[PDB]
């Protein structure tokens, strides 16, 4: 994620221009080597063309240029990248929010476990755990960042997140599935039992968690869903052909031609195509962001901070439940107790 | 469906050129009839007027030809394609949103139907295995490859799903209309019985458990609904018609003609339509993974893996609330106890 | 509704071709007497122009037509269409998700409202009967098809939904206003008298029933809501007069003229407009389903069926709470006690 | 807001026909004095061309006519009113629905306040008339037409929606904010006073009440959010200045060339811009139905009625939870106790 | 935010001319500067063209300028940005909806934690003050105004904000993380205690509570969640480098040439590009209104008004809790106890 929400608060002359400069998270870091490989095959044409093809090639060369710079408009380009990159872009934002986080959960187990002694702190801390511990199954799962920092479970035991009893029950369950919900299942049991024993003070609280459980839960099936049910495969093959086939026309009918020749719209020759290179920009930018996007999970610079969302939420959690566990300031009169640096269209 | 997230998790130089080489699940697989067909029709035309017409039908069939490749733009092709693909494919990625989960369900029955004994475990069990069941009976309705693995009631039996008492009860009950529901009817009588016993310990887990259920029962019935709501058929006869209609207009206007007739824009005779062809790929592509996608429940290899889901909800709904229930290691003190391989924009 | 889900589950090589032989839900059937009419003002004009008018008339006329091609673009029949279309079947997908369905209420009466005897019967059937008689009144309020089945309440009561005590309290009510949410107050008064009589066992089972009324009340004012805010009529209008104005002007622009005069693309008479005629088809077949998808309530073939709706609501209701109540199978272990005809994208 | 969901049921030969027959809510209605406006300044310039200027000052208008006529194109009038009418048709459906409504809250309040003596009767009445005042005080806020029934405060206690006793209170809170809140806090406070006297029997009753309450409150202040956060100025300055910009050039580069001076498709003069008329009715249209739409709590003929749904709402509101309380007819067998005028897609 | 929405209640003759003449929120204001500068290059081109360059030179410029006016239109300006504008907009709506407000909660604590003595007072007081305080610790972690306001905690400790015992818990929790989650712990720690005490009657009053405490901090983390997450920076970076690049194109193309020459399309020269600054005042101001709203937390005219909602949240909230708890009106008979200034379709 390269974040530049600061730089663009306010709408400024050099609004969007600073933002080029920069190199992480950018167009030109995702697109040089293949508008470098575009230009080179333009380039290898065109020496071919001006240098190597006798005068009949040529003349048969200019031709098949201006049937193909006609006849490439006939490829639903613009139809079928607008159609996918809409598609990817929803589905991201969508992937984003299906994260699971411990904030809902946090705030419920610190209102609702209650002991200050070892076994209260234990009932919180475990709580949060096993809910941390779901998110980074279906993470390691689901994103390569997280499967690079834990690629054996016993990586994720020595992270703490999960015990080594845990990790026997773990292995000794007979499922040839993915076994993110392990912890959640486990958490609905921990939530009984506290309840049982009277840590959970009531059912409404009981029935709280279980719902903030649920929703958790439901986020990490999401990410599994997202990463199961791909970007149907036959639009990635379709949209990449569309701009595999239309660029290769251009390389071919984007040509210039000798001006000599008198051919219509042919008259200026520049040896270098500086509206067909922009345009391979921004179409192979469209679908280079696309393939960025598609699976925000990777290792791109704009891909999720998955690794250091898990660090903040098991942190931010361990802190909410056992460090802040009824640890309120004293109630004190505010500022205001006895009280710098529109009300409507019809009135 | 044909997974291929890890492949696309980061945007590298061959990003989307190595899923071209892919058959299962491809635009090659659903499409090499139709452009076969069509180059064959476009063929058959091309010897027609290279070998078979007569000067003068040739003269005719060149101003028909000029005709139809001018006023083939009259028909909204783009236009409606655009339309019914995006209506498809919001409903693709609905309908399998609404394919029930027992997951939510799991979780609240392995938290609040309490018992280590056998009439406890049958109570779990039983509860979602009627959740499942209610999940078969939308899905072979709804889905023609769980149709074929379930032809019958009797099938269902015999797998598990249902009890033969259970099936003297369902086939007994006077109703002209999809039976689907009974199950949810039962988990509902069930989870009273359940709370009534005692098994249920308070009336909240009762309601969260009944409320989990009318979301599962939703998301069964929204599966009846899509497969009953049909896309408008109107819709699909006037896309269908579109791209016929447009595609046959093109065998027409597409053909390359006699350049010594000094047409304008015929001067290059390639005899193979390849951007035509391209241009059929594309459209008629468009078209039919809307066609794959218009009943994702279907045998195409894109289509949901309704079989697998059941088998994979059953199993880890069984190990839930069976092998999982109460089954929790000690509480053990973690290893942060006494604590790998951004902060905001105005700071 | 025309349904054919299960004709497309599998994308085949006819795919969509064997979809354009029906009639019933057809672009035909809704089309066929607009085309024959434009088909008949268009060969009035040809034979006029062919047979009637003089010379110089001739002349005149081929001017206007050319004058009218060029310039019948200038009309936005694609960009007002496409936008009253899309928001037509929003509208239409929402309105069929807001049709109330008792089977949320009819799982929580069932699971909630309890006894064998007679009056825990009559309370399960008549919370059911007063959810069923506000659909019916709203129905009848919004759907032709509906008040052809009930166009008085004395065919209500006479269909069981309303009883005549009930039809007495229903006419003294003293309101100008559509009464559809009077059923809703009295399952809710209904549902205090069990609760307070014990029939409903627990506080939060009767929350949960008013939050499943509410729901369900929600559908019918929903309903009521649509009916009233009809898509804004300036945008029907707008839409109307541009697919009209567009086509009489391509009734005079889309003429063959005599191609003895040279006039540049007029060459070949075909005498029938055919691409002209595919384009009305397409863009007046696009208006064709919005006219009839704007009041999906009517009698349309792609309607929906509000009153199988309705039979099958009110059936299933009463099975559900009366002959299924509290009649389980007795509880007995599964195939599967002791225990056919993907992980993760990272792994 | 104009109702014409009736005339459209069924798609018919003169579907959207008889709809171009209406005068309220008409495009007619919105646009006759713009559309008056444009044709007079197109006739004020062609008569100047024809009559007033001479033959030079006639050569040099006609090169202008042409230039204006080709570059005027490029103003993104498509574009930028697209984009614009989609937000605020959206905008326009979700204001609708976030007009608040007591249905809900008068279907709980009358299954919860009990008492049919006459404290009972008046906590129902309160609960009901602070919801009801607390729509008031938005809708005179946010609404034109409201704020004429109601200029004052004063306004409002004549109406009953606010007592004397009430009016003391409101007026003596210091804030220099928006108050349509204060009957929200009301009911919440009179609701905790009608649970701790027992009029309310639960605290699970008391919960729903709140949930109610809360959502009621959230509607009123969407509907504030709505009226304070405009479409942003700068989107409506830009289709603006664009629809302007546009049809000035238009009045420019449409006007009828003298045929004899040959300019190419400048040779039929009709006198009367049919065609730029067409094309300014339906873009200024598009515009003037956003323009109608943008504030839909005006006195436009497809504003909302939003005095009719005051009056409604408390008429429908005190009926639900004082006449009807608890004034069921008595439980009645129904005509099915002992049982006029599709199963699935793989069955 | 510049509120208009008064302005254009009604649809009138000058509907939306009279938004012209604003200048606070305005186009002119976003985009004099770049309109100036845009003029000022075109102008110097325009001079170096018509006074310095040669003949040979003003000939090879013709060419140049031909070549750049056909070519430019390869640039998917308008695809590129109406692609991100419509991203920018639904993210600026959704980013409004997220800002927290504490109606929900204040109408709860009013109805829910009681006690007229000083205790009461306190726990209502500091429960919605915590609930201000994690709003604020959010919103001058996202908002340049609310950080100019409030530079440092010290600041927001003198605004009543904060108490210092509650600042030494604040700072004294070890963690590198943003801390506004904090107050939200606090919330759910002192709501518990508030319950523990009494001062909450009921376990479902403090459920309802914890719910709502969870709804607003699930809108304190999406408004974090949207900082953090920018609209991804290559699509910021290709809609700049696209209107930059179209605009550099058209400095050079759009140059009005001599006359003299007989080119095509150049036989009037106007010396001034009215059209092309006309679009470049729609296209960059299209951009500028996304520059504008992509972080609606700065401080342009447009922009949210933070400091004006965290004033009038505090009040209000201080109001509804404190003055408003208990503080109703004696129950008195309304107006209608004893009864100014459409029913269906199918009726
Ligand atoms: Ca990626
Ligand atoms: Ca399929
Ligand atoms: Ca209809
Ligand atoms: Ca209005
Ligand atoms: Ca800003």
């Amino acid at each position: 994620t390269v974040t530049y929400t600061a730089r663009v608060a306010n709408a400024r002359f050099g609004g969007f221009s600073q933002l080029l400069l920069l190199w992480r998270g950018s167009i030109y870091k995702l697109l040089w080597r293949e508008l470098l490989c575009f230009l080179g095959f333009y380039m290898a044409l065109s020496a071919a063309y001006r240098f190597v093809l006798t005068e009949g090639q040529k003349r048969y060369f200019e031709k098949l240029v201006i049937y193909c710079d006609q006849y490439a408009s006939l490829i639903p380009v613009s139809f079928v990248l607008g159609f996918y990159v809409t598609l990817v872009v929803n589905r991201w934002w969508s992937q984003y929010l299906c994260m699971p986080l411990p904030d809902a959960l946090m705030c419920v187990v610190a209102g609702t476990v209650h002991g200050r002694d070892d076994r209260g702190r234990l009932y919180r801390r475990t709580l949060m755990r096993y809910a941390g511990l779901s998110a980074v199954l279906i993470l390691r799962s689901v994103s390569t960042a997280v499967f690079k920092r834990f690629p054996t479970i016993d990586h994720v035991v020595e992270a703490g997140f999960m015990t080594r009893e845990e990790r026997k029950k773990f292995e000794n369950l007979n499922s040839s599935y993915n076994k993110y919900w392990v912890p959640c299942v486990w958490f609905s049991n921990l939530a009984a039992q506290a309840r049982r024993e009277g840590r959970i003070r009531d059912n409404s609280a009981l029935k709280l968690l279980l719902e903030e459980l649920n929703v958790f839960r439901g986020k990490c099936g999401m990410l599994f869903h997202y990463d199961w049910i791909s970007v149907p495969l036959v639009y990635t093959q379709v949209v990449t052909i569309a701009l595999y086939s239309y660029f290769l026309a251009c390389l071919i009918g984007r040509q210039f031609l000798d001006p000599a020749q008198g051919y219509k719209d042919h008259d200026l020759d520049l040896c270098v195509p500086i509206f067909t290179l922009l345009q391979f920009f921004f179409y192979a930018g469209w679908l280079k962001v696309a393939e960025q996007l598609i699976n925000p999970f990777g290792e791109d610079d704009d891909d999720f901070e998955t690794n250091f969302l898990i660090d903040r939420n098991f942190q931010v959690s361990m802190l909410a439940v056992d460090e802040m566990y009824d640890d309120l300031a004293v109630l004190e009169k505010d500022l205001y107790w006895d009280a710098y640096t529109f009300q409507g269209s019809t009135f």
